[PDB]
């Protein structure tokens, strides 16, 4: 039987580990504020798994947004990178489902900043991508300490602002990073726009190194309205690998065109071609949650 026929999150992300979709997303909880933890086997069907963050083990009890967990290979556990109260957190869990929680209830440095995407290089050095509000929100960068729970500040470059005009439909939002390399390029993607503007849209930059400089794609954004569905406020998304070795890209959008709230998420084929040129294209999977 039908619990919704949505994935009801915001500010998507997917972890595939162990032949099963790991999904974590602004909103949507059942015990409280921080995330919950969906799963599935194909991508249209999830289920859920419980309260992946509760508040209490955490830092923080409002704005628990943006989530990403990944399984660290150098760690052998699972580390949850997330926004609470506007301040970067980062939680554990020997689980993909949880419980994680963090053993001091702090935020990774004091700034307040959003949208934390950890990116680990061929090289082993673990750098994370985060929102600043130094001119509008804008992405940053900075290289992590070895237990992935510091910033080294003295490495911090900034990467992308809101900047030409399908970037500035409303407000100056650069955010939601999500890092990919591929032939020694590294690819920023992120979104731009007031999340509850209708023209809220992915797009890409490149560079030869994961700090920079950086220089967007000419044909930005990749992705605002599909037009098949007529889904509008699409973004903060992430890619991910599935069974059979394509890709996907996870996204968000608004309730309908009337109304913004709740946000749900949905997913469409992802792809960086042999010219170094990022796809997000493909009939939308509309995702839904079964019991
Ligand atoms: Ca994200």
């Amino acid at each position: 039987s039908v619990e919704t026929n949505y994935l009801p999150i915001a500010d998507p992300y997917v972890m595939f580990y162990n032949n099963k979709y790991y999904a974590y997303g602004t909103g949507g909880t059942t015990a409280g504020e921080g995330f919950a933890c969906f799963s599935s086997d194909d991508l249209k069907n999830w289920k859920r798994e419980g309260q992946a963050l509760s508040a209490t083990d955490s830092y923080g009890t409002w704005g628990f947004w943006a989530p990403e967990v990944y399984y660290v290979e150098s760690k052998k556990k699972f580390y949850l990178f997330y926004s609470a109260e506007e301040h970067i957190c980062v939680a554990t869990s020997t689980t993909p489902e949880g419980p994680f929680r963090q053993e001091v209830k702090q935020p990774i440095w004091s700034e307040k900043s959003i949208d934390t995407s950890l990116f680990i290089d061929d090289d082993g050095t673990p750098y994370l991508y985060f929102v600043r509000f130094t001119d509008g929100n804008v992405i940053w960068v900075a290289q992590m300490t070895d237990d992935l729970m510091s910033i080294k500040t003295e490495t911090l470059n900034q990467c992308i602002k809101a900047e030409v005009s399908w970037e500035l439909l409303q407000g100056k939002v650069a955010e939601g990073p999500s890092l990919l390399k591929k032939n020694g390029v590294y690819y920023l993607i992120y979104s731009a726009n007031h999340y509850e503007n209708k023209g809220y849209g992915v797009g890409y930059a490149t560079s030869d190194t994961p700090m920079g400089p950086w220089v967007k794609y000419s044909k930005n954004p990749l992705l605002q309205g599909d037009a098949a569905t007529g889904l509008v406020g699409t973004g903060h998304g992430a890619p991910f690998q599935c069974k059979d070795g394509s890709w996907k890209y996870i996204f968000h959008a608004h309730w309908s065109a009337a109304e913004i709230q709740p946000r749900t998420s949905y997913i469409k084929d992802f792809a960086i071609s042999d010219q170094g040129v990022v796809t997000i294209s493909g009939t939308v999977i509309k995702p839904r949650v079964l019991k």
